[PDB]
């Protein structure tokens, strides 16, 4: 597009409103667009005399050619060097002052609300906070006086643009559209790349970023984007100048961005000796901002967020897996390479391209293979990485410390020159990044548990008094970060009330093709259990609330309670408690193939055994495990047709090991557990519960729908000295969402005993309770003694199984 660079930046330097059409620009992005007016450098990027006052410059006569000023008039003009008051007025640097609690905002007249400054640092690995602490005195003061987490979990892929735009929107990359640092949209036949102009087009960038949310609601916003060649000292000086604008013109939200330490980390590795200097330099920049805020009397008024996008791992050229070592047809594909792989067909006009044969040729081919292929819908649900046409059907998850590439010549175009990289699974320790919150709205000297970057947008909205756009955070889950909370969450209303059926059908009314070998005062006890006498033991936190319109029944039993769906012909949820002392037993010989009609539920709303006999692929399992029955008589309950769910034989290997061995291990380790298990249907891989008309597979000849996944939520007392069923304080939870697959190809060791691979699979598919809520339309923990904000934090917890 033609620019008339003929105009001037006089009185326009770093203007807030971006200009067109062929007119030249003076804003902080004009350099990226190559559209700055001819005099932008002269007027706007002054450098004379550097960035610091010195004794002899004090009270100088103003010289407008200087980078910053030491003249008497500078504070009124808003353009002193950040160390002016220290050098010329005997003041102390902010870092040398004692921490003092900020109980209330202390702001100059005309400030309507405390401003928010986001200070984002690329590649700032979480352990830098401890490991680089001797050389970062300013950052360490923010961290220990403010609110901080030991680390913050980024989104997958742990690349720069997906994570910065998640910070800004509160959305998963599948929903905001920025799904990697490089992308091809098939409906655009356009690529998006780090370097280039295509990324400037707004069509890639979905959702509603914080600056738009603010502007729509009458809060003014600084530019979050920075051109790479504007130096850091000039970015800081520009933010401080904007903060001296008149009340009607002054933004309330600002962002600073640093390319370091990422830039050096790629060259030298995360802990190369060359990394000390980039850390010192970011600390100095923090020092400049805080000294400048202190001059303008805003150091006890502004809220500051020091936040990273992802970490950095050791990665070298010789740790590259090559697709040419696996596939013959290597030139029929296009690969997006590196710390993750995405594979598509080279040519739309190629009809002999087979994803199925590509996966098979990539599956368990070499003993210590350093990647694993997945159809995108089979990736761990915790990654939320599938519901976007820019994400290719075929995906490779790459081991930490490794790369994937198509052919050797792609790498050794042969010397190396890179020692660090990122992009791996977001549960990986080296990928974690940082959060510090400092200012009047944050708590004083407070440590909070680790949390996910998707939650920050809601909190930044609360900090500015904005109503957040719809997003993937759970609003209220981070209230514990804040001294004054704008947001008080309330529980969603239950939409469907359950039926409580009694005995309504005679045995001979059922014609389900099922058989079971199952033919005083003990009689009253049986009825009590069926009516809910033990329900307080097995349903510890209330029944889950059904948040959509449906028909379902509550079923009580000695050992477990369930919510049984008349529409899906199976439980939506099944809840049971296993104490530390519980005994495991076997399924007796005469009960191996036992399935029993449930006389509370009509034949018309039941599964049938004939369908499973006819369907040669599909078998069945049970939600409450018969192995954990409390007595030989209660065990008959576990064989009810209302406790049955469809399972592939290959999946029953996983499920039976979980129910027979692991549940008991967890009860032993945690001093009792309460378990809620159920089916999930997500045939369109959008992370959301399917309606019945979205189901793509049924048990042959029937209306019994086949789940895509099975979940379990496992709860106990955070103080493990108290048993799960008598717990007075906070709770502890782990959960999973296992894919319901007809093979165990995902597990390369699946020919061995389950003791060698099953728990490993489960750990990979760890989940948050909130992930399960989205996928089921249920709302858990409705009746506890805990506060709702606390329950929201619990529902967002992810058990990661990483070491320390
Ligand atoms: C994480 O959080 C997010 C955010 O809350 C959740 O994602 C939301 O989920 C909703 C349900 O799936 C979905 O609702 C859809 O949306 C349809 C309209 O969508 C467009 O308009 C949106 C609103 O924009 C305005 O407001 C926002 C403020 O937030 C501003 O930013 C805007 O400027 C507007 O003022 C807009 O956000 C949305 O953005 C997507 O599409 C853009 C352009 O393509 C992209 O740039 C952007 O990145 C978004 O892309 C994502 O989302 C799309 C799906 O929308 C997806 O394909 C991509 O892969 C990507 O993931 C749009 O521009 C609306 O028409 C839908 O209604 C239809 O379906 C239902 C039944 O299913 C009916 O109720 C309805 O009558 C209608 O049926 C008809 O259409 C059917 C399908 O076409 C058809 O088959 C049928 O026959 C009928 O004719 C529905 O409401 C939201 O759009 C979505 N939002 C976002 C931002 O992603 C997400 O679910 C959460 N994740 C988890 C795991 O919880
Ligand atoms: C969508 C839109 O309005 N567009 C589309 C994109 C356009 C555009 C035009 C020129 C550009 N020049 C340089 N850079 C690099 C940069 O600014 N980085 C790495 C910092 C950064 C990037 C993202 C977020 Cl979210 C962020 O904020 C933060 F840090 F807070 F997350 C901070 C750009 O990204 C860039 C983008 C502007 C208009
Ligand atoms: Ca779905
Ligand atoms: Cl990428
Ligand atoms: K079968
Ligand atoms: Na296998
Ligand atoms: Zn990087």
């Amino acid at each position: 597009p033609w620019t008339a660079t003929s105009g001037s930046c006089k009185g326009r330097c770093f203007e807030l409103q971006e200009v067109g059409p062929p007119d030249c620009r003076c804003d902080n992005l004009c350099k990226s667009y190559s559209s700055c007016c001819h005099d932008f450098d002269e007027l706007c990027l002054k450098t004379a005399r550097g960035w610091e006052c010195t004794k002899d410059r004090c009270g100088e006569v103003r010289n407008e050619e200087n980078a910053c000023h030491c003249s008497e008039d500078c504070l009124s003009r808003g353009d002193c060097c950040t160390n002016y008051q220290v050098v010329c007025k005997g003041e102390s640097h902010w870092v040398d002052d004692d921490c003092e609690e900020i109980k209330v905002p202390e702001c100059p007249a005309g400030f309507v609300r405390p401003p928010l400054i986001i200070f984002s640092v690329d590649g700032f690995r979480a352990s830098y906070m401890k490991k680089g602490s001797k050389v970062m005195p300013n950052i360490e003061k923010l961290r220990s006086c403010g609110t901080h987490a030991p680390y913050m979990r980024p989104v997958y892929p742990t690349k720069t643009f997906p994570n910065l735009y998640t910070l800004a929107t509160g959305l998963y990359p599948e929903s905001h559209g920025i799904v990697g640092n490089s992308m091809y949209d098939p409906v655009f036949d356009a690529s998006f790349h780090l370097r280039g102009r295509e990324k400037f087009n707004h069509r890639w960038w979905g959702g509603q970023p914080l600056w738009i949310t603010a502007t729509k609601q009458g809060v003014r916003a600084g530019t979050f984007f920075w051109s790479v060649s504007i130096p850091h000292e000039r970015r800081i000086l520009t933010i401080l100048q904007w903060l001296s604008l008149p009340d009607n013109e002054r933004p309330s939200v600002y962002a600073f961005y640093s390319e370091q330490p990422d830039f050096s980390g790629h060259k030298y590795g995360p802990f190369g000796p060359e990394m000390t200097n980039p850390l010192r330099e970011i600390d100095k920049t923090v020092g400049q901002l805080m000294d400048g805020l202190k001059q303008l009397r805003l150091h006890r008024c502004v809220n500051v967020i020091f936040v990273g996008d992802h970490g950095m791992e050791d990665v070298t050229c010789d740790r590259t897996e090559f697709l040419s070592n696996y596939l013959t047809n290597v030139d029929d594909i296009t690969l997006v390479p590196g710390t993750l792989g995405r594979i598509r067909a080279k040519s739309i006009n190629n009809s002999k391209y087979d994803p199925k044969t590509i996966i098979a040729a990539l599956t368990c081919k070499k003993p210590d293979q350093h990647f694993k292929p997945y159809m995108k819908q089979h990736l761990p649900k915790r990654l939320h990485y599938a519901n976007n046409r820019r994400i290719e059907d075929i995906h490779l998850l790459v081991d930490r410390r490794w790369h994937v590439a198509r052919k050797p010549l792609d790498v050794y175009k042969g010397k190396c020159f890179f020692q660090g990289d990122h992009g791996f699974d977001n549960k990986v320790n080296s990928m974690q990044t940082v959060f510090v919150g400092y200012g009047p709205t944050f708590k004083y000297r407070t440590k909070v548990p680790p949390f996910e970057n998707i939650e920050l947008y809601n909190v930044m909205c609360d900090l500015l008094g904005l109503k957040p756009a719809p997003n993937n955070g759970t609003h209220g889950s981070l209230n514990h970060l804040l001294r004054t909370n704008t947001f008080r969450p309330t529980m969603p209303d239950e939409v469907s009330r359950p039926n409580y059926p009694g005995i309504m059908y005679l045995q001979s009314e059922f014609d389900l093709g099922c058989t079971c070998d199952d033919k005083k005062l003990e009689e009253l006890n049986k009825r009590l259990h069926t009516k809910g006498s033990t329900k307080e033991r097995h349903l510890l936190y209330g029944r889950p609330a059904v948040l959509y319109r449906t028909s379902y029944d509550i079923l009580y039993h000695t050992d477990f309670e369930s919510g049984y769906s008349e529409i899906f012909l199976m439980p939506l949820w099944t809840s049971y408690t296993i104490s530390k002392q519980a005994e495991v037993s076997s399924i007796p010989e005469h009960l191996t193939n036992c399935v029993r009609p449930d006389v509370r539920v009509s034949p018309g709303f039941s599964q049938n055994c004939l369908a499973y006999k006819n369907d040669k692929q599909m078998s069945y399992g049970f939600l409450f495990p018969p192995y954990l029955s409390s007595s030989p008589e209660a065990k008959y309950d576990a064989f009810l047709v209302t406790n049955m769910v469809p399972m592939y034989p290959a999946f029953k290997r996983v499920w039976a090991y979980f129910q027979r061995v692991l549940v008991k291990k967890y009860a032993s380790e945690r001093n009792g557990v309460n378990v809620i298990s159920g089916p999930i249907f997500d045939y369109n891989y959008d992370g959301l519960r399917d309606t019945e008309d979205e189901i793509k597979q049924y048990v042959e000849g029937s209306s019994i729908p086949v789940p895509t996944h099975y979940y379990s939520i496992i709860t106990s007392c955070l103080d493990f000295t108290q048993p799960a069923d008598k717990c007075d304080g906070p709770l502890s939870v782990s959960s999973f969402i296992l894919p319901h697959r007809p093979d165990n190809d995902e597990s390369c060791n699946s020919s061995e005993d389950e003791s060698k691979w099953v728990e490993e699979l489960m750990k990979m598919h760890t989940a948050r309770v909130r992930d399960i809520e989205h996928l089921t339309g249920l709302d858990f923990y409705r009746k506890t003694s805990r506060s709702y904000s606390e329950i929201l934090t619990l529902k967002t917890y992810l058990h990661t199984y990483e070491s320390e």
